[PDB]
């Protein structure tokens, strides 16, 4: 019942540069384990997690929040936003696994229920320009009923690439910008008021996370659905975010915001707001797992579901969780419904 | 004049828990070093420094400003405020060290010039019972003309510890006092209210830095002026909190906020905003050289000198600045003026 | 080295009325000078460096915020605004050539570093009519990627005239329209609905420095960036028009705004604030040079360029920059890469 | 009846530095002469009046608006605030001087009507320290009702002569305290609530004209009243001040705001925003006769009396005021009720 030892891993691979993912394991005297992940800088999470496992050991896993807040008195000072927020959802994550596990039950049941047993994803896909034409057609072949596209290579070079794609993927499909803050507001919404015409579902992450009254004026300007938040971390991030009108829909990453614990505290933050949640998620099947079991109980859903090249994701990491014609089935399986290869671990670990 | 080797040096030391902070020495192809600092968990911050040593060598460090911005929009998507913004801070106060050394001048007259070449700083003494009085009055004794005592004990606990401490220093020294966001708004102003009879020159850290509402309603409700800020981070997190009318005096910690390029734009913001600017400093004479140099390019002064035990500040760390009854004169050597015992480096250093 | 001796000097030209421009040189003991300009009325500037000229003499140049600070001390209650203004931002960018020169580094690198080695001024052209075309056409055939226009002949007269340009230059040359505060809030959203279909980059100064409320409220209601900032006069003038919203541009003068000191305070709260800055330059190539310094430091950017008559900025500065196929190229000079042709300085003067 | 020529005067004195003040006589085709004064530095103002002088000369006197209007319009671009602005203010008190003359009636009749034929001028009295008490007990002798002390010597030394002041004067007198924005918004209240048993009917520019918060903030923490604008220039400056709640009694210097005309419209919003108007008045009897007049005009009331040694205000201007036991008679005389002793003129001016 009690935590005996917490195990950060930095798995890595290069494809065609590299991705470097933090991965935690939290396994408790009785054998008990649970994953999470940490999202940002791999090696950095990885020494957060190595700054908080002293004061985690010997305590119990199903009073997490007794854990979070001890992780956040301990933090506060030196943390707030960024890398340390990535450590405390890592060990978030897993204690949600072993809590599920240890009381029998997944976690979107443990999160007070599933509201939705079925969940669409979208498919997250970017950048020759003919290639890309033919990566959305096989997503529409793949079944999925939606998909997002990175943007930044220039407004009149996006322009010519949003407007391939719609015609390739046709009207029914929904089709999402991201620009990646690579963009100032006159930058912004020159691509949205000209983009418009495609019948664009959002816009993900238009300008700085730190440019406010940029978003608030964006969507004011522009009929597209403002997006945003991936950079937001804690309740207290997101409160002085929808304080100020910015965003449609919120967008937090449940391994960088505050884990599950803290996710759900923004959930019900959104929730007075009146404003809509969808996560940010792009790491690993736990990472995805997290996401399955929050939509689930959240009140046809969506999420990010990274259809990049990842073995880490694929190998690394072993889910239960079945995908058909666009459909994604929330598991009934205790905790978060993942496990880890560990051949597949030691093969991509890191030196 | 090239960057050719960026070396984080994580040195701990325990005395009676562990204090362990992260350093940086940036060495050119030319041989010209410079000595930095990063506040807040060493080990952290280390690896912090190590993400951003591949897009920093074979670089220039005389434009300061293009290798922060490089590390900016590397890291701004993962930051934001903490652990990411003090390994920028080090880096940042070792490229001031290199380019003060560089064009042979001090920190100060290469941030604009030397408004004030003396300052007076306090003397920090945080906590049977009656040693505390021995210790301020040895600071009285030591010509200093203020002391910064540590509260959180207990509202009626702190009151008669106040009370000792103003009774041994006299009505002529200043004297303020720290909470460490250990009170709430109901626990700070019945301090605050209790305290005012003793004369404090300020109230640092009284409620959560997350507390912008408490902290402006304390600010209404005591004489005693309001600082804060040691846990706000970039020229954004302390636009919102001046927008908020929050502080009476800003406290950056150079070392955590974004260096002496970043406590500079905070210094051009307080301006506008017409508030003090007094900054956070604990740490070695690396971190204190940085607000030395930063004082005296400020528009006598005060600032944070640690007079606690610490072999790892005292010994480690090599100033060349002079202090004589209170007051501190501003060196003329160039870059900040300190250099490390290599040998007292290897003993310090963690494993 | 110290001040030895501050030199105003009034220079002027009739063309097809006179260009008054005012210019100084301050001469340090060694011999060390520093060429420098102000923006507005050339004899009444030229009185303002007289009134400083006796608190500036005997004085370090390096420590340049101290004089600044000097300077600002001395007229605040009778400044704030306009002419004194341009005679600190006179002194300030001949004190920024001198710490140029001394430290041998140009001014872009000693305000924190190049960020933009190449910049992409604009060309600008004010006011039978098919002249308009001429001039118009000539730049685009001198490689220029942007030009400016002046407008205030009447809504239906601009409208015609925007027209003809736009036809000349084609889709992919960048057109902006100035008014000069000559229009009102109706007189300029008639203006700005009407010509959006013209694809205007943005609209200098549509309505009075005095109407905040006109600015935002034009923001609000047209398509087409709104610029403005030339009549704005320190960091506290520019917080004031930030705080309001007004514009998507804020463009100081150096020559006027408070030097190249503040206009870089301006440009940390530009940032802060999250709005872009091109700076106002109308003067001799002393102005050009703090400009391309500017810009460079700023984070392809443009700049103005003025391609009017002007024998003041053509023949009595002397200029090291260079300017191919719309592309000018920072120098690498020490300070700000300008002198002063003296034969040509005595030729044209005022008695 | 036209103007025929314009002629700035700068006349110089030292006493125990130099007062160095602009003036102006306007005279017209028909030999009417006005006489008018600049606030601010003299030889700058002097060169102002220079460069609208082109635009005013063959023009009427008695439409003074059209004037002031042309002067605006040539102005604003590089004004705003300062030296053009005490241009603008010299040139209008004199063309209130010409139409008085003109239609035969005193300058307060001309602004709407003597509303107070009798004003109560204060007694200016700046800084060894029993002099202050003497020169104290000789304005009480002298009859006046009220006077005003220049404090920023600190805190303690201030309210240690603040105390003194009281003693001697008893507590029938009226006593007010100038900072001279000498003081920073901690030692602003400081120096309030210690000053405050001492009934002080006035705090004059506490902290700096731009700490327009701090002004608020101050208001609410002291009983005593806040005074403010002598550094606010037009009625866009006074609308700005007014519309953030700053001052309790708004005082404009005619000679500086934009002469008769601008205080005149600067009175028409104080009434509006509910705010008292006592003007500044601080030079010859040019200045102080307009303030005679304005106070008249404006709806026992006081004014700026300077009681210091002034041979330029003594000696160069004759009045036909008078003033016996504290109160100050409105002239009947057409125009200001001033002259120019033009062998005194001669003698006093400036190379
Ligand atoms: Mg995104
Ligand atoms: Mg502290
Ligand atoms: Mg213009």
């Amino acid at each position: 019942s009690k935590i005996k030892k917490i195990e950060p891993y930095v798995i890595s691979h290069k494809l065609d540069d590299t991705r470097k993912i933090c991965i935690v394991k939290i396994t408790l005297d009785d054998g008990t384990y649970g994953w999470g992940e940490g999202y940002g800088p791999a090696a950095v999470i990885k020494s957060g997690i190595d700054f908080f496992t002293p004061f985690l050991l010997g305590k119990e896993a199903i009073g997490h929040e007794v854990l979070w807040q001890e992780m956040y008195r301990r933090s506060m000072d030196y943390a707030r936003s960024g890398v340390l927020q990535a450590a405390i959802s890592a060990i978030d994550v897993a204690l949600w696994d072993i809590k599920g596990k240890l009381l029998n039950l997944p976690v979107s049941v443990l999160l007070g229920g599933v509201k939705n047993p079925i969940i669409e994803p979208y498919a997250t896909g970017l950048y020759l320009e003919e290639l890309l034409v033919e990566e959305a057609l096989l997503y529409k072949s793949q079944g999925f009923k939606a998909t997002k596209m990175k943007v930044g290579l220039g407004i009149e070079q996006d322009l010519k690439y949003i407007a391939a794609i719609r015609k390739a993927i046709g009207p029914d499909m929904r089709l999402m910008i991201d620009s990646n803050h690579a963009y100032c507001y006159k930058e912004a919404i020159e691509l949205a008021r000209k983009a418009e015409k495609f019948d664009i579902s959002w816009f993900e992450e238009p300008v700085s996370p730190e440019d406010y009254d940029g978003y608030k004026r964006l969507r004011q300007n522009t009929t597209i659905p403002i997006s945003g938040g991936e950079c937001e971390y804690l309740k207290y991030g997101f409160k002085r975010l929808f304080d100020k009108d910015c965003v449609d829909i919120a967008q937090p990453d449940i391994c960088a915001a505050g884990g599950l614990t803290e996710v759900k505290k923004i959930a019900t933050l959104a929730q007075t707001y009146n404003v809509d949640l969808v996560p940010h998620t792009w790491g690993t099947w736990i990472a995805i797992s997290a996401a399955v079991h929050l939509v689930a109980n959240l009140d046809l859903p969506t999420m990010e579901l990274d259809r990049t090249e990842n073995a880490l994701r694929d190998e690394v990491t072993l889910h239960k969780i079945k995908l058909e014609n666009g459909h994604l089935e929330v598991p009934c399986t205790p905790g978060l419904g993942v496990d880890v290869d560990m051949d597949k671990l030691e093969h991509y670990l890191d030196k």
